[PDB]
């Protein structure tokens, strides 16, 4: 089997992606998103708060014939943003993009933080990264990836992340027509949960690539790119006027500043980010202070290869029994 569904900005910056997914019978179609940093699928249901739902789309289970309770499991989850949810567990029928899972775990939120109920586009997330993350208690549960894995034709997804515009995830196959030139693979580590992967170095602008080993995981629910101090302070050096501001929380520019490109290496392959991905505008409603899209990691504790660095790439998540991640340019 294959599935194939389009991910669309959720707004003019591309602060995330949310993709339709079809849960129940009848079908209730939920726009989540889409997140290779996590491994839980909640959804604003009927059980959240009625206070904390704001215009999203909630998930019924009493009106889906396949929904049955996983008695006493309940999750729990906090996020990098300092965001969180919890409830309780259904299992239900799931569809992506025409893939097909029964029994898939559907987190019910009871409660969210007020990151998520201030966005009314997010209607729940679907965790993709590895299953020992997933925060059911007492029995943990596998993510949508790995309940459809035996069934994909080939056990891999990919990530085509727009710039501005509408992109695709693919489940089962590998669409030779969505990338150019090759395909580069690198090696994951899953000790951590994530897709972990090591860049051979960087680029700033039409400058000398830098070899050296970085870190990171390949986090498409994450927005920017956070990377070490070092290589973030040399990207910024060549903007005139940026500045990192510890009352805004980062690197900001001029917004009368053309940016550079950065470039990111995938072994001997080299991913190119143009200088526009990295413009998340006005700090403020009508400032010419601009927000910068590569940002530090050092308080984080992980490197992210967030949504601008993956949306330069076509980016293969190949679970095969060693995992590994594949980068194109497109």
């Amino acid at each position: 089997s294959t599935g194939s569904a389009t991910t669309t900005p959720i707004d003019s910056l591309d602060d995330a992606y949310i993709t339709p997914v079809q849960i129940g019978t009848p079908a209730q179609t939920l726009n989540l998103d889409f997140d290779t940093g996590s491994s839980d699928l909640w959804v604003f249901s009927s059980e959240t708060t009625a206070s904390e739902v704001d215009g999203q789309t909630i998930y019924t289970p009493s009106k889906s014939t396949t929904a049955k309770l996983l008695s006493g499991a309940t999750w729990s989850i906090s996020y990098g943003d300092g965001s969180s949810s919890s409830g309780d567990v259904y299992t239900d029928t799931v569809s992506v993009g025409g893939l097909t899972v029964t029994g898939q775990a559907v987190e019910s939120a009871k409660k969210v933080s007020s990151s998520f109920t201030e966005d009314s586009t997010i209607d729940g997330l679907l965790g993709l990264a590895f299953s020992t993350l997933n925060t059911v208690s007492p029995t943990q549960q596998k993510t949508f990836f790995d309940n459809a894995k035996a069934s994909l034709d080939s056990p891999v997804f990919t990530a085509d992340l727009g710039y501005h515009a509408p992109g695709t995830y693919n489940f089962g196959f590998i669409d030779t027509t969505a990338y150019t030139g090759s395909i580069t693979y690198t090696a994951v580590s899953t000790k951590q949960g994530f897709w972990e992967w090591t860049s051979t170095g960087y680029a700033v602008g039409s400058g000398t690539f830098k070899s050296t080993s970085i870190d990171g995981i390949a986090d498409t629910g994450t927005t920017l790119l956070y990377l070490p101090a070092t290589v973030v302070s040399a990207y910024w050096a060549q903007v005139s006027g940026a500045k990192s501001s510890s009352s805004v929380g980062g690197y900001v520019f001029p917004c009368s500043a053309t940016l550079p490109s950065f470039t990111f290496g995938v072994g001997s392959a080299r991913i190119v980010i143009p200088g526009d991905y990295i413009d998340f505008g006005p700090i403020s409603t009508g400032s010419s202070s601009c927000f910068g899209g590569i940002q530090s990691s050092a308080g984080i504790g992980i490197n992210i290869f967030g949504d601008v660095a993956l949306k330069a790439a076509f980016v293969v998540f190949n679970g095969a029994t060693t995992p590994t991640l594949g980068f194109a340019s497109k």
